[PDB]
């Protein structure tokens, strides 16, 4: 995956979290990044088209990460979009629910650029990108 212009949507209700993830992506060379504050905001943005990767918080108001993921996977145009879930604490049941709903990966925050890079690269490889 040599497309540094892959367009990311970073979804989290905390502005600081979104900024952290944006800055880590920038460090890795991914600068084509947009932000959303909950699952509905995310879906509104995704409808505009052109997105290549979603990084979403698990716990958000109004529409949480699991519901956002399910909606993406049920969308014809976006059904195969990579979705990496972010959580403050790994839990077996959450990991399995996310997998059942089609998550591409799951990562615990706080994380470093090297940790994000490994998550992204393993997802790109798994998906044949
Ligand atoms: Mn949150």
């Amino acid at each position: 995956m040599a497309d540094k212009e892959l367009k990311f949507l970073v979804v989290d209700d905390f502005s600081t979290m979104r900024r952290i993830v944006r800055n880590l992506l920038k460090e890795l060379g991914f600068n084509n990044v947009e932000e959303a504050e909950d699952g509905v905001d995310a879906l509104n943005k995704l409808q505009a088209g052109g997105y290549g990767f979603v990084i979403s918080d698990w716990d958000m108001p109004n529409m949480d990460g699991l519901e956002l993921l399910k909606t993406i996977r049920a969308d014809g145009a976006m059904s195969a979009l990579p979705v990496l879930m972010v959580t403050a604490r790994a839990k077996k049941e959450n990991i399995i629910a996310a997998a059942q709903a089609g998550a591409s990966g799951y990562v615990v925050k706080p994380f470093t650029a090297a940790t994000l890079e490994e998550k992204l690269n393993k997802i790109f490889e798994k998906l044949g990108m």
